């Protein structure tokens, strides 16, 4: 791209325990975690009961050191920068006898001229990690009081003094790994002139005929002289130039901010999934000094994203326009992928996004407790089309507000917004997750003097109502920012509901059932979930045979819930009989979690426009436990993924049954509108037996971006009280030719009340290397079925569906470690074979 020389700082790197003087192979980036089990020297965090015994890395301090070559000619180039990425986190960095940096904040990137400190030939870099714990007890002890952060999981909550990831210091999903070292890239630039130290594409306006883009350069010149200089911007498309722009200056030394105006006519825009192809065009701004000194290019997607939060009769509004169209949001919240953040590997990023987009969904909520995540994860959503709402890294907890926090605050808020606002799948800021409902509602004000609440709350003002705004309005001016998630709603508040966003957690917290998802409804659902054991191999990954039971010690390690395991079977009870066996109650406890929540999702959904959108709590697992996940640690799909999977499809039927008495709704996030199309329905007995004759509602039209009623029908009269549990009803739409568009299938009574007769699944098979396909029969229904393997993140093309009577299905499972010649071992679950 332009004549700089970059050495990535990533071999030939050491580390110590403080004070042993002994030394041992690192690997950077990595953690001190990470080394220490690579050399035998921790067990497996994630195993069995080992997390109170990795509890002491976190008091000591960790050394790393490496060395490194520079050459008379690259010590001859105009500057050299030694940049790194991320430093986790009090971090104190030192290079041939000079302190470079005092480190304070993970979430910050550092660029640190280095030139007049190298040495031609060796040069030695040393990084001291001061224990973030060790580091904040003074800070803690001048307190005088403990911040309420529950989550931290130890006696003394320090997260909260620590620009560090919250989840690090535990939460009641995750695992304490309170982790240090140099956890993003670090590289050398060697290069002439200067550098672009910030490439910002503004954009002005945008209409179907014109974008107009602002081109923002921030270029740093490290030479004394002033230098003529011709800013270039480029502005292609899969390869070949659209426009190109450029201007003459003279760059002074330091610091110089150079504008070019570009525009695009008859733009093609980017969209959001389900609504076309997430097109991103290349801009590369170059600087030329008679030699191209210094190139960046970003991905640019075009187009318009508002937020539009407005009183209304309703409330207050919460939903998000895109290109002009009100989008209703389908999609989960986000947590970090691994208790070590370097582990997660580009391969595992890819195949988070492929579970979002194969899930239909549009949006994702980066939530407050994990990071600011890698530039990895904003490319991917920007070519799968996925939205991104982002957190500040605030949740759950007031945090200090004194200057020096609000400096640390500030330096993490400017970089990440510079960093992020080029990337089309921004959508919004948010300051945190649930702090003001705390503040409001937790019952702190019992647990501090009058005094001590007051400043918190004056606290919360200071960080979230100004320093975060303000930083948002300057740096990135056409996002949405708002304070909090949820900003005034709460779920035990009738009166707050219709006011913008919820976390409804009257699911699971408040034990209300999942029938009131139909019943209570907000104006978006930021968040609501419900629990579930992950399936069996990932329960063995973490524990023996021995230890396969809901309250063994070692399972309760994997559960960070205390009320969890309660909550599961009470609710379980209420629509399914519990079964006796532990695995079996594993396959119940996943039926239950998926069914439970595509339920709400398909409220949402139906109840649109009241009701905008649905992010479910939670996307995905930190490490092997039990949660609120829909795909565990290890990338398996739950039932969850599946549900979530049919209710965001872009055409769903949607039958609702309440008051004895059965609704159908018609639901679209397509574009177009359907027009001549067939709603055909009919009942079938579970031993295959239609029951009376098809029903046929003709000439129905789905206008685009729509919910509606297309058929009422009492079922008194229609269906006897042993019809309602011994059949189920067979949808279909179809347009006027007789294509299918869509299907779904409808139960009238509680699993537990449904007489299922015992059947065998029988399954034919091919396999082939990487790829299984199975035919699967049953003569007579099969309810919710599980096809289980033990291949760690084998993929299906379906799993957890109803076997329909006499009706054969095809399923493939793929895996590149199915070989041709070592059968696949499939063992088929389904409801009635739990019980006697
Ligand atoms: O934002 C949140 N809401 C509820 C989750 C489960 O208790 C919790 O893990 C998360 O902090
Ligand atoms: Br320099
Ligand atoms: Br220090
Ligand atoms: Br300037
Ligand atoms: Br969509
Ligand atoms: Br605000
Ligand atoms: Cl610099
Ligand atoms: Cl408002
Ligand atoms: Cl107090
Ligand atoms: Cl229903
Ligand atoms: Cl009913
Ligand atoms: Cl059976």
């Amino acid at each position: 791209n332009d004549t700089s020389e970059v050495m990535l700082l990533d071999t030939g790197w050491e580390f110590s325990q403080s004070g042993t003087e002994k030394w041992m192979p690192a690997t950077v980036p990595g953690t001190v975690h990470q080394d220490l089990i690579s050399h035998e020297l921790l067990p497996n965090p994630f195993y069995g009961m080992n997390e109170k015994k990795i509890q002491w890395v976190e008091n000591e301090d960790w050394e790393y050191r490496t060395s490194f070559i520079v050459s008379e000619e690259q010590l001859n180039r105009d500057g050299i920068q030694l940049i790194f990425e991320g430093l986790d986190t009090y971090a104190d960095v030192y290079l041939n006898g000079s302190l470079l940096l005092k480190a304070d904040n993970m979430f910050v990137g550092y660029t640190l001229p280095v030139k007049s400190v190298l040495r031609k030939g060796e040069n030695h870099l040393y990084i001291y990690f001061h224990s973030p714990i060790r580091q904040t007890l003074p800070q803690y002890a001048s307190n005088g009081f403990n911040y309420p952060a529950d989550n931290d999981h130890h006696e003394k909550h320090l997260s909260v003094f620590s620009r560090k990831a919250p989840y690090s210091y535990g939460w009641d999903w995750g695992i304490r790994m309170v982790t240090s070292g140099v956890w993003r890239p670090v590289t050398l630039r060697f290069y002439d002139i200067a550098t672009i130290s910030d490439y910002y594409v503004r954009q002005l306006s945008l209409t179907d005929e014109n974008a107009r883009l602002s081109n923002e350069l921030i270029v740093n010149q490290i030479v004394p002289q002033k230098i003529p200089a011709e800013v270039r911007v480029n502005v292609s498309l899969n390869g070949t130039t659209v426009t190109e722009v450029k201007q003459q200056v003279t760059l002074q030394p330091g610091i110089n901010h150079i504008t070019l105006p570009a525009e695009v006519t008859n733009p093609v825009r980017w969209m959001p999934n389900g609504w076309g192809t997430p097109t991103l065009y290349d801009f590369s701004a170059q600087i030329a000094c008679g030699r191209i000194v210094a190139e960046q290019s970003h991905r640019i997607g075009l187009r318009t994203i508002r937020v539009v939060n407005e009183k209304d009769k309703d409330g207050e509004s919460f939903y998000f326009e895109v290109n002009g169209i009100p989008m209703f949001a389908k999609g989960a919240n986000y947590i970090p992928q691994d208790a070590l953040l370097p582990n997660v590997t580009t391969e595992r990023y890819q195949t988070l996004f492929r579970d979002m987009k194969e899930a239909n969904m549009n949006m994702v909520r980066i939530w407050g407790g994990g990071t600011y995540e890698n530039n990895l994860f904003y490319d991917l959503a920007d070519e799968n089309g996925i939205l991104v709402w982002q957190d500040f890294m605030f949740a759950c907890t007031p945090y200090p507000s004194d200057p020096t926090f609000l400096k640390r605050v500030e330096a993490e808020a400017v970089y990440n917004i510079r960093r992020l606002r080029n990337h089309a799948s921004l959508a919004m800021w948010c300051g945190n997750n649930e702090i003001l409902e705390a503040l409001k509602y937790w019952g702190f004000e019992k647990k501090f003097t009058p005094e001590v609440y007051q400043g918190l709350m004056h606290g919360y003002d200071k960080l979230f109502r100004e320093l975060l705004p303000s930083t948002v309005k300057e740096f990135d001016s056409d996002r949405f920012y708002v304070h909090s998630s949820p900003y005034l709603a709460n779920w035990g508040r009738p009166e707050s509901w219709g006011t913008g966003d919820s976390h409804n957690w009257g699911v699971w917290y408040g034990k209300k059932p999942f029938e009131s998802l139909d019943t209570d409804l907000p104006r978006f659902m930021s968040e609501f979930g419900f629990q579930s054991f992950p399936e069996m191999k990932t329960i063995a990954a973490f524990a023996a045979p021995e230890d396969y039971q809901i309250e063994s010690e070692v399972m309760n390690a994997h559960q960070k819930s205390s009320i969890g395991n309660s909550l599961i079977r009470t609710y379980m009870e209420r629509d399914y009989i519990i079964p006796e066996s532990f695995e079996d109650f594993v396959y119940v406890g996943l039926v239950l979690q998926g069914q439970g929540m595509r339920h709400g999702l398909e409220a949402h959904r139906r109840n649109r426009p009241y009701c905008m959108g649905t992010l479910y709590w939670q996307l995905n697992d930190s490490w092997p436990v039990v949660s609120w996940s829909s795909i565990d640690y290890y990338g398996n799909w739950k039932a969850l993924h599946y549900q979530a999977k049919r209710a965001f499809a872009p055409v769903l039927i949607n039958p609702i049954q309440q008051n004895d008495s059965l609704s159908v709704y018609l639901i679209s996030d397509r574009l177009d509108t359907m027009e001549q199309m067939t709603l055909e329905m009919k009942v079938v007995d579970f031993d295959g037996k239609t029951l009376g004759k098809k029903i046929q509602v003709h000439s129905l039209e789905v206008p685009a971006n729509t919910s509606k009623c297309v058929y009422r029908a009492k079922l008194d009269g229609w269906l006897t009280p042993e019809d309602c549990r011994r059949s189920f009803l067979k949808l279909i739409l179809k347009d006027k030719s007789g294509h299918q568009v869509a299907e779904s299938v409808h139960f009238f009574r509680k699993t537990k009340d449904l007489q299922l007769p015992p059947t065998s699944v029988s399954y034919q098979m091919k396999q082939t290397d990487g790829k299984c396909e199975l035919t699967l029969f049953s003569s007579m229904l099969a309810k919710d079925i599980f096809i289980e393997t033990p291949l760690q993140g084998a993929r299906y093309s379906d799993n957890f569906f109803d076997l329909l009577p006499g009706e054969r299905k095809k399923v493939i499972i793929t895996s590149p470690r199915i070989k041709k010649g070592e059968e696949l071992p499939v063992n088929i679950k389904h409801i009635r074979e739990t019980y006697k």
